[PDB]
């Protein structure tokens, strides 16, 4: 039990944030965490903790290539990019259990990290 | 360097197996990982180490609730599904190193599970 009631408020929360329906231009970027900081200041609203850490290990797998360096939007359009991450948010403000999320946050000493603040109205 | 010739191969494998453009009609599942079954038998592809475990996350993230049984796709849509898995794939295809996975497997000792078999012609 221990984590629940944050865990809970908090699944009980993100559930609730619908996803934008109107999407805007292709957002350059140079990483996924620098891609989901443009969509959370664009359309602002928040990301779940599952959204940003994923973004963060996509990010981190990067390192250790032999290539040069090459920004990501070489890589991956800006335009799935975004739709990416739009559609792993949304598995996420639907699908986990809150003793989920208190589950992996007792195991990352981290957690609060990938939770993002309060967003304007 | 421990894992590094095999994760070599594996990842300059998968970077060239194209993602599919032409889809076919929505796929009914009941979980992540076998909807994805769905995909690789009809489209006759394999999916990477990482989406693969991913999904098995994605799954697992479910237990626990306090809602009644329900099959996912009253949840998440199989047109967006698919389309979830189609474009984490890509991102799997393109983006990593195989120094990252390498990395990965020697901290997973159950990688292999994860690793799809040889698909036909
Ligand atoms: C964002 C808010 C409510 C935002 C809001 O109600 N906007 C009203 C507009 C009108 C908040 C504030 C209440 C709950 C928080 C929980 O106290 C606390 C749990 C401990 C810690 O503090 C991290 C805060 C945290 C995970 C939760 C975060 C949750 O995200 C809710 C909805
Ligand atoms: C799938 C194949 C080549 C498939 C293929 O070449 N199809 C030709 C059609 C014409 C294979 C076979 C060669 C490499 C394998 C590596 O030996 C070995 C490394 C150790 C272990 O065994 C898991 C096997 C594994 C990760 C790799 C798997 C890689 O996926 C390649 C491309």
């Amino acid at each position: 039990g221990s984590l629940l009631r944050r865990a809970e408020m908090y699944q009980d929360y993100m559930k609730q944030v619908p996803i934008p329906t109107n999407r805007g231009s292709l957002i350059p970027f140079t990483s996924w965490v620098g891609l989901s900081i443009s969509m959370k200041q664009l359309y602002g609203q928040p990301l779940h903790y599952l959204t940003n850490v994923l973004l963060q290990r996509w990010d981190q797998s990067r390192f250790g290539t032999d290539s040069e360096e090459q920004r990501l939007d070489s890589i991956i359009h800006p335009t799935k990019a975004e739709a990416t991450i739009w559609l792993v948010e949304e598995i996420h403000r639907l699908t986990p259990s809150h003793l989920h999320m208190a589950l992996l946050w007792r195991s990352d000493p981290m957690y609060h990290s990938f939770i993002d603040p309060i967003f304007p109205e």
